[PDB]
């Protein structure tokens, strides 16, 4: 049997499987356990490293998906399903995946580690969209992706308790990073060049690893696609975590901290997920029930405090957003919107919609939002109100958090590269009015167009290769620029002075300045003053 | 009479007048300068509403300009055409309620449309005799009858102890109403059509025109209105009865005069200069574009606040021309905002921009002041001295003119008014202020009145043709309620500003260009958001 598929890690022996990528084979090792199954009395608790095993462990299928809510808004429709889990659901989910060139790389090759999104409430590394074969085959890189516990299982927290101290979903991630140090070299990977890269709740996670001192020993570069540790959706405070947890328990019959969590532990998983979405304080979209918590442990203070004072003199970061961040979430809450019609909306609906999109907003601040996004040359135009409602949601939750993060990281000594992803997929299945929705750069970063049977267009293939090389160049060097290309489109560092980012689309690189600068001043500088008065 | 010119002798309701034959570039005009229309408001009549001028015997000589209402005289740059041209050019006296009349020579045989000019000057200065208010060119070239009156300014026009008989305030406006009454009764004697009367006025004068639109007694004395770079609404044009009462009793304390009757009576015994020497001293906060004594919302001349009246009144039977210059703000900065001067480029620091905002927007709380700075800042270049300077000019200009105007045009329009709106974009080649100030507040006036037609004034040939075009616009609007030429559809047309399309025209040396959105986004800030922010603080 094939020696390229046979690898010895500190915990046993692994048989991977050889996979065909469009222009070569790759070695894949799928379903490697990195922690003891967090079932039973281990539910809600920090993971423990995997006991050693006997024999040769099979690593050729994807393991089960962490237990999570499964979307039903559009049953059968491909643009929603593609995010739904494709393996069975289980609490027994702490496994990771590794792809690598075939043959195994001679010299040590940079590692890329991918943390999926899904609002800390869903997701899985086994999605077709996260296929690591292309990056491995084409760019010669070693790619690791992990599962982490999501929902109540990953982030339910009674802070200061021992039985549920919070953030265990992040600790799942952290163990996989320790595993990559202890084991990746056996695959050819370089433990001394590890890039984290993730999207949405993934990017938020990546950020939280930048902001937690024990994680900094485990990676060297980070990529934050369309998400941030800061902003309104990614963290709660200790007080609010305790409130949502004690309410979920009441909503499932339970019942002291120990008595309280112990009863939850005796509850079939679906009984907890049935009531997940039911503890949110106000009516919401782009607000999630269970998410990281400011515990003084993993997060010593709020990410806002931490980015505002940290020293990032060593860091290298690549941040960015898509053209239409907020459009995806509008169909999941905001009346008037729907994937099936044009979602032309009235001024009444737009006023109502802002209270949803900005649930924490007072009366005064929600009129401040309506007066800002309104085109007063066409104040009743159904098309502008629609596009603006989406802009509110995208800017409040993603684009302006990214702008604040990029600002502070760069100011505090980091090398930042900022982008905006402006190409919509020809394959895409949502209506035209959503433009480029939240999450549809990923298929291009993972090189999916290179598979000929996905019916992507030829320039999309050429586009995919440009991005695949921007990222892997970042991973190699901390600079997305080819060190052998002398074609003028160069990607400049983002700075506080010049605030320059580039646009990712089919045309060559174009350098722009200010990342919705006037509009982010409104969100980042003024509205904080407004609510606190 | 004998050997007198028989086209310069005219009888009015108060007696006979001898006028004068002026040379204009293209022929002569008749001018009647210094016609009294009220009893001089001296002595016990100070602060009182005007009384109609008792008739005189003999033939009154009306060939020179009369006195200027008692007023503060600017002394910022002494001997510099920029400031002097607005400074009073006759003797200062409380005896000052006189008006002037220009008419074609010979006086027209048909009944000619009338234009009545009301000068700006912040309700604290001004005179109908300034060289830029010269009716000789409008009268000669467009064939029109121009009337401009003196109205009392400062304490003497607007100091008010509301509710009292001795000082009911707003008498400065009641002067203007008397002159409008006068034009009704006597303008036929000069060939004028008392059924085609158009008020038109700049700044404080434009404000005044607005008060006449909003006051029912004035509404039968005119038919159309042009408001240039000023409004009755807005922050500076009016004060509440409470504020006027406070400013008056402090001015009394300041000159020695601590029941309202006894207080006013003491003030009546005070040299006119004593009052002028102290009016700048009762403003609540360190400000610019804030004026001590202005119209008061007395419930009489103005039944409610201007803001209330334009929201709710009917205006179908109304035609209005409104507009603004490009740089409304720049002139006021050098009179207050530290960092600004006519002699250097006025490149300020971000520190000075925050200091400035607190002055330009003196009613703003800390939070509102922050919102303004947040909005006017260029966040790609938040410390750029050139951008900061221009932004500071734009804050004063939008707060005080362009957004009251935009609110006025929008509010009138929605309620039946036919509205035309312009932005005046040409800087006079003869301008003496520095280049950074752009087209300052007040420097379209010389072009409406036609001064570039005077060869001695050293304008350009294009400025001459330009000034002719504007005179046609204004007077066509007086004649018809429409600045467009009937016998000319080739040249671009000037559409009415409606709420639905917010259309307005540029006025520059190039042909009319139609634009949409009178600072649409930024006036949402001032006319919509900031009132709510003041409200909830
Ligand atoms: C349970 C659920 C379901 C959809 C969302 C959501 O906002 N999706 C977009 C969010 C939740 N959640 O609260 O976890
Ligand atoms: C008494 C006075 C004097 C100058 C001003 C004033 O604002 N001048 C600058 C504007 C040109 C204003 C006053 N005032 O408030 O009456
Ligand atoms: C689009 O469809 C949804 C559900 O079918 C509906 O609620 C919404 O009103 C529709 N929108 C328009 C603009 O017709
Ligand atoms: C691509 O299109 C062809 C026909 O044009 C079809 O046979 C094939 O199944 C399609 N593949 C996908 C992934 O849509
Ligand atoms: C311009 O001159 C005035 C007084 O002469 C001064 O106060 C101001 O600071 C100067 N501005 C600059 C930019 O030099
Ligand atoms: C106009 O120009 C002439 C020619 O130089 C000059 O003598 C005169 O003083 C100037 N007058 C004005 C008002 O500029």
């Amino acid at each position: 049997e094939d020696p390229q598929l046979l690898v010895r890690v500190r915990g046993g022996q692994l048989r991977g499987i050889r996979l065909k990528a469009p222009g070569g084979p790759v070695s894949a090792f799928l379903g490697i356990p990195f922690a003891e199954p967090p079932v039973g009395s281990r539910r809600f608790m920090p993971p423990e490293p995997k006991r050693p095993w006997s024999g040769v462990l099979d690593a050729t299928t994807f393991q089960n998906v962490c237990y999570q809510y499964v979307d039903t808004l559009y049953p059968g429709f491909e643009g929603t399903e593609m995010w739904n889990p494709n393996r069975e659901l289980s609490e027994d989910c702490l496994y990771l995946n590794v792809w690598t060139p075939y043959p195994r790389p001679a010299s040590p090759t940079p590692v890329l580690i991918w943390i999926y999104g899904g609002g800390f409430y869903s997701g899985a590394a086994s999605l077709d969209v996260y296929d690591g074969r292309f990056l491995a085959q084409v760019e010669g890189a070693v790619l690791v992706s992990m599962n982490y516990r999501v929902g109540t299982f990953g982030f339910l927290a009674l802070p200061g308790s021992r039985e549920a101290p919070g953030n265990v979903g992040l600790l799942d991630q952290r163990l996989a990073l320790q595993w990559v140090q202890e084991n990746i070299a056996a695959f050819g990977g370089d433990p001394m060049s590890v890039t984290l890269f993730g999207e949405s709740a993934g990017a938020a996670s990546v950020g939280m690893h930048i902001l937690s001192l024990p994680s900094r020993s485990l990676f060297h570069r980070a990529v934050l696609q369309s998400g941030t540790p800061n902003g309104p959706w990614a963290t709660v405070s200790a007080g609010e975590a305790r409130r949502r947890a004690t309410l979920l328990a009441r909503l499932v019959g339970c019942p002291n901290d120990t008595e309280l969590i112990a009863c939850l532990r005796t509850r079939p998983a679906q009984d907890l997920v049935d009531h997940e979405w039911h503890v949110l304080p106000q009516e919401s979209i782009f607000r999630f029930s269970f998410v990281p918590v400011v515990d003084g442990d993993f997060l010593s203070d709020t990410p806002e405090a931490l980015i505002n004072t940290g020293d990032f003199q060593d860091l290298q970061v690549l941040v960015g957003v898509v053209k239409d961040e907020g459009s995806y979430f509008l169909v999941y809450g905001v009346p008037g919107f729907s994937k099936d019609n044009e979602s032309l909306i009235s001024r009444a609906q737009f006023l109502a919609g802002v209270r949803i999109g900005v649930p924490q907003a007072s009366d005064l601040a929600a009129e401040a939002v309506v007066l800002h996004y309104t085109d007063w040359l066409h104040p009743e135009d159904p098309t502008h109100l629609r596009d603006a409602m989406s802009a509110v949601v995208g800017d409040h939750n993603v684009v302006c958090p990214v702008a604040q993060l990029a600002g502070r990281l760069a100011a505090q000594g980091a090398r930042v590269y900022a982008y905006i992803f402006e190409h919509r997929a020809s394959t895409l299945t949502w209506p035209l009015w959503m433009g480029v929705p939240h999450g549809y750069e990923i298929e291009f970063i993972f090189g999916l167009p290179l598979d000929p049977s996905l019916n992507y267009t030829t320039e999309e293939r050429i586009f995919a290769q440009r991005l695949m090389k921007y990222w892997t160049n970042f991973a190699r060097t901390g600079d997305p620029n080819d060190p052998r290309d002398s074609k003028s489109p160069q990607w400049p560092p983002y700075t506080t002075a010049a605030q320059q980012y580039v646009s990712l689309n089919l045309k060559p690189l174009e350098v722009r300045r200010g990342l919705r600068a006037q509009t982010c001043a409104f969100w980042n500088r003024f509205l904080p003053k407004l609510l606190s008065a």
